[PDB]
């Protein structure tokens, strides 16, 4: 499959070299696939989703996404025009009020329960969780974050937009997981992503084009953006048959593009991801 005038973080993953506008991806698209969205939740009626979003759980007392965030990061985890698994589905955890705000006890619960719920759903290629949160440090959302990778997910975090070692936030910090740092148009670090030892991978963070809530669209950048890419990612990579959840993170790191990023600091690695489709 090739889709024409792609948002540039869907071409950049599909590509070698930046500056493309095609995104290439195989026509399973991600199918059979599940993409946990922890966030401010999804707006499950946007035409982009055509039925494949879903709201599983709320933390506050409405399943709306009243920010707009939580929309968005869907929309590039698997939406029609923005999203990387094309044919996923996508199961919305509110753990964000639409402020953007949440209590570590909350976002801890959100992880604790997709790991139960994930044996409810029907996801034979495997499930995937994009947690495009991100405070300070904490061992207890730290754990919680190892506990959903552990129990069979690929956990996507967001590194932070900090402009900092992504070593002092959390689920960041977290060893298991992987961290997502952002890159822009022109393959640099972007100005707010986090770096250190601890990322993983770096996805398309910055001017990121993607869904919102009343059925429009708009492009917000941070790290929080540059996840869900990953997401897509190894969830349309779960459905090929080419790697697990276990090993989704490693497997993309190890196929990534390699060198291609700039302003990278001294020990954070430089690699982009890559879906390597070559049609
Ligand atoms: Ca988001
Ligand atoms: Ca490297």
């Amino acid at each position: 499959a090739a889709q024409t005038n792609a948002p540039w973080g869907l071409a950049r993953i599909s590509s070698t070299s930046p500056g493309t506008s095609t995104y290439y991806y195989d026509e399973s698209a991600g199918q059979g696939s599940c993409v946990y969205v922890i966030d401010t939740g999804i707006e499950a009626s946007h035409p982009e989703f055509e039925g494949r979003a879903q709201m599983v759980k709320t933390y506050y007392y409405s399943s709306r996404d009243g920010n707009g965030h939580g929309t968005h990061c869907a929309g590039t985890v698997g939406s029609r025009t923005y999203g990387v698994a094309k044919k996923t589905q996508l199961f919305g955890v509110k753990v964000l009020d639409d402020n953007g705000s949440g209590q570590y006890s909350t976002i801890i619960a959100g992880m604790d329960f997709v790991a139960s719920d994930k044996n409810n759903r029907n996801c034979p290629k495997g499930v995937v969780a994009s947690l495009s949160l991100g405070g300070g440090y904490s061992s207890s959302v730290n754990s919680a974050a190892a506990r959903l990778q552990s129990s069979g997910v690929m956990v996507a975090v967001a590194a932070g937009n900090n402009n900092a070692d992504a070593r002092n936030y959390s689920p960041a910090s977290e060893p298991s997981v992987c961290t997502v740092g952002a890159s822009d148009r022109y393959d640099r670090r972007s100005s707010f992503s986090n770096y250190g030892s601890v990322l993983d991978i770096f996805g398309p963070g910055t001017d990121i084009l993607s869904t919102w809530i009343g059925g429009s669209t708009r492009s917000i950048s941070g790290t929080s953006m540059a996840t869900p890419h990953v997401a897509g990612l190894a969830a349309y990579l779960m459905t090929l048959g080419k790697t697990t959840a276990a090993s989704a993170c490693r497997y993309i790191a190890d196929t990534a593009n390699k060198g291609d990023l700039s302003n990278i600091p001294f020990g954070t690695v430089n690699l982009l991801a890559y879906n390597n489709y070559q049609a």
